[PDB]
């Protein structure tokens, strides 16, 4: 029916040789697969993410600071000129920085 | 001297882990060169070509007409608007086509 036409179009924004995907145990993708040299990172579902390929290595998935940054990031691009909106400060490895500030008030962060 | 400078920054136009040449019996460069999954062509300086790399697989490296194609297609670019230059034609394999023409004259070619 029609609303089942409305479900296909929907599901099918974002879609797109030999590649055979990893999966664990418990049935549900292995969050790295690799083909001919690449590796990437996959969500629920096993949709490659826009950044994660690296050739010749294996990519370290986002974690939960990088994940909030580029969120916070996506919506300082809604907010008027000369305006700050929080956004979190991670390392290289993907964890938090010690010490988080916003409109010049700075706290410890666990 | 400062002659040997020209020479040194003459020669650095167009210059660039655990890539491994791949020579021949008579010590030149083998003209496909392959590391981590990809190959391409490499000149008698053992250089790459522009358009050469192919990801898992191996590439087939220009011909004769491929050659002149893209020598008098570089130079079809400065002859005047409403103009015709002689421009060889290539197969897929990059043999030449069997018929020439030019300025409204066909020709058979070897």
């Amino acid at each position: 029916d029609l609303g089942d036409v409305m479900e296909m179009v929907f599901s099918s924004q974002g879609c797109g040789s030999l590649f055979v995907p990893a999966c664990t145990a418990e049935g549900s993708y292995e969050e790295v697969q690799c083909f001919a040299g690449d590796c990437w990172c996959v969500d629920a579902q096993g949709r490659e993410l826009a950044g994660s390929r690296v050739r010749g290595g294996r990519p370290r998935c986002p974690t939960e600071c990088e994940k909030q940054r580029a969120r916070m990031q996506s919506l300082l691009g809604s907010q008027p000129a000369g305006s700050s909106l929080f956004v979190p400060a991670c390392t290289s490895k993907g964890n938090f920085l010690p010490v988080q500030c916003f409109n010049s008030e700075c706290y410890c962060v666990d």
